[PDB]
């Protein structure tokens, strides 16, 4: 039977700490500098409390339902409170307990992205309800379908670190929220910087081992972020006449988001191109509305879609990628990327709508 | 002879950096948002300078006296300036130089906890004197008794990462201080977040290797912190009608502190329970006085005691723990936990009192 | 052929993230608290954009020219966009892709040191031009001469992590800048703290493996920083009557900088001595002018020179160092250290002057 490799154990535990750093305090500081001063304390409280909530639901049943073996949509309830997972149980080349924590840290950042933007306008009790509904019915199934051997994985979707699971998923949940409904830029810069650094655990850690794919994801992350910063800044200089700090940080997030599904499958040349496109598409995105912290979902959504589509192109050996699976044309992969994006957008939207309506019918959505 | 494992070397060096991050700037930012604005610069200076002081005393003689082989109370002076420790000397499965640094980082955070709270009211020269006295006569002996094969370890006390050595030890030193004698909440949140993230190096790193115990300590840390945030917040909502940012951060520290002695010995179920209890006991703790940054010692002390006692329960195989030693009943372990706590409280108190009185008799305690 | 060791891969990827953390947001926050409030946003934008620029130039041709095999001054253009570097290619004991990223992160911090100080007085377009010229003609050749088997390495210069490549190199580039031409101290402290923590990746990571040299560099880093904090603070107390936060942070950077070339070659005793000397020389340095963020180059330059010279002393086996190369007297090594420093100062100065003059002749240096 498979034995744990201590180097992979070490790597994956440090990567988990880096992903947790993205939420606490990464995303909290990012939104903290963006939202209105009088709402900062409240938002920091909601992000901290929902984070704690996600950590507990993850261990109680989330992990079991996302990663246990079940059907194409969800796992099982055989790993409740991690029951039946022996301490020395190995998953891949690391102890399963580490896989539990690494995966749980992705659920946290996903929920943090949503809560940080909406804390201002939503009642505390309504946010708790929403998180419970959406994590359970959207994050878990999509995580299972993509990384838990479910529907999307079974059709060969390529999503290295979560362009669908995390990015498009949360962007849609947030946009539905915004539909129903910067004071400190150094703070926004600091949150962006923390997100950037934690994103190396997020992207490289997604290899599940300290190998050449982790190395490739690492370098592609550095390259796409940089290329997206320049793309965004160039567009801003051309449209607005000068760059801005918010543009620079926005560009960084755009490349980070765009390279997320593609990092472990593409060559550096592809990372540079995905980065430039993500930086400009992000700028075009926010520009098309038509502001407030909800434009953040525009960037995550647009760049996530762009990243997911471009993964179906740049993964090709001919463009320096690791190569598509045997017997898979680029045309075929593209079609699977589009289908995965479509399923994600609709699954997340429906569940989000149900979550917001349930909260509204129970405690009232809008803050008192 | 034992050979160093590079994966453990890598893990332990990164964990040391994470523990150093807890002090610089973790604890400094935490207290910085809590104390009065006019005292921030001074406190940041005292924390930085005493930190430097601890780093030097550690290498000069601290490590030798804490970890050298001696008696039940202290080691020896054979490792002065790390003399006689060959560069390739292995301790456990890592180079001894790494053990020196990892252990020294625990001395730093312990002293930071005390200095950050008391900087406001104490004269600079008096704090330096106190640190010298208390690190040498309290931190070192207790570290030796618990982790250096001394008295407490010889009776089978369970303290994975320092509920006695760090937590109860510093809480008592601080409370004696307070006896003799929030302006920026985003800053308090940031310090809490940095402490949380560095605490994974602190807790998981305490395994001395990237194995399944490190994995277990990691997951228990995530779970207890989350459970303590919810416990504290629930109590606050029940007693005060609403949660607060300070309550959320306080809850986090309460679980972090409570899980400290227990993380490598308990199951996730036990971590969740210790977390809830620590969050409520922490709230009860500060509430019972009867405010200022010294309430911080109330949380570290109360939660440290609770953690240490509960370790003697939850370590049982029957409750999902790793199991007590052979021939040791739960009743026996509980008695040893109580004795360790009692010895710590008294040892730290006496030494602290001597330290404060010596400073007072030399330079004058209270700031001019 | 050489096979990658996963523990070294894990270590080096985490060390790269820590070095990237030094720039984003380390150096940006450090300068952010030092410069005038009205100039902060602009400086944060220039540091973010030039950082992105350096990341891209590094992958496009920087790495190839710095580390490819060429002559004594520069490498080659065989690794453009990392062409011809197989994904599984090993360099030392890690995948080459990791060496590319680790090395690129050093170029970033070097440029960040310069840009953060000069952003206030320089036109945005002029800074971009300057970075392009100076990275290509100064950073790259000096990196090649020292770490790329070039001129200096061929004569046995000792520079573990960059006293010449990074420190003296950027200090000179900045001083030429200043020649042609604190509002938030908690912010300066936070940036210093982040630089300190990231510096463990910088120094220990320079071993290229998680071995005993990485362990030694780690411990020497803790010791020299602490000793430099105390040295600086003692001098300040003696000259000014009391310590200050800025003095404490300055002392920390002085030891960090001074131990940079020496960390992997000296004993802890030597680290303590280099630390005290660097702290006092740094204080003497800034004092000798005759203020503004350009005094920062005084510290990096003076301490870098002191570190580089003292490396030629403390590396001796007799003083606890790892020992000079076979057949090399201390007198010989000292002469080689002086020659390396001299070449660096002149190479960087000339190139910097050319860079500033080219920018001035193209777009105008001084901000409009």
């Amino acid at each position: 039977p498979a034995v744990a490799d201590k180097a992979d154990n070490a790597f994956m535990m440090i990567c988990t700490a880096l992903v947790l750093f993205m939420t606490i305090p990464g995303i909290a500081l990012f939104y903290g500098g963006l939202i209105r001063g009088k709402n900062v304390l409240s938002m920091l409280t909601q992000v901290t409390v929902t984070f704690a909530l996600v950590c507990i639901l993850w261990v109680v049943y989330g992990y079991s339902l996302a990663f246990g073996e079940g059907n194409n949509f969800f796992g099982n309830i055989n790993w409740l409170m991690l029951k039946n997972i022996e301490l020395t149980a190995v998953m891949g080349s690391i102890y399963q307990y580490i896989h539990v924590a690494f995966q749980g840290s992705f659920a946290c950042i996903t929920v943090g992205l949503i809560v940080g933007a909406l804390a201002e306008r939503i009642r505390f009790s309504a946010v708790l309800i929403f998180v419970v509904v959406w994590l359970t019915l959207s994050y878990i199934p999509i995580a299972h379908m993509v990384w838990g051997g479910g529907l999307l994985a079974s059709h060969g979707a390529l999503d290295f670190a979560g362009g669908t699971v995390v990015e498009i998923n949360a962007a849609i949940a947030g946009l539905v929220g915004a539909y129903l409904i910067p004071h400190n830029l150094p703070m926004v810069f600091t949150g962006t910087a923390i997100l950037y650094i934690g994103w190396f655990g997020f992207n490289a850690g997604s290899a599940g081992t300290a190998n050449e794919i982790a190395a490739l994801a690492f370098v592609n992350t550095v390259v796409a972020t940089a290329a997206a910063i320049l793309g965004w800044i160039f567009g801003e200089w051309a449209l607005r006449g000068k760059p801005s700090l918010l543009g620079a940080c926005s560009g960084a997030i755009a490349g980070l988001v765009g390279v997320t599904p593609a990092c472990g499958y593409i060559g550096v040349g592809g990372a540079l191109i995905i980065g430039v496109v993500a930086g400009l598409a992000g700028l075009w995105g926010v520009t098309m509305l038509k502001d407030d912290p909800c434009d953040v979902f525009g960037v995550h959504g647009v760049c996530g879609i762009v990243g997911c589509i471009m993964t179906g192109i740049f993964a090709a050996s001919s463009l320096g990628g690791v190569g598509f699976a045997e017997g898979v044309t680029m045309g075929h992969q593209l079609l699977v990327q589009l289908e995965s994006i479509a399923i994600t957008i609709v699954w997340s939207g429906v569940v989000a709508f149900i979550g917001y309506k349930l909260a509204d019918l129970t405690v009232g959505l809008r803050v008192p």
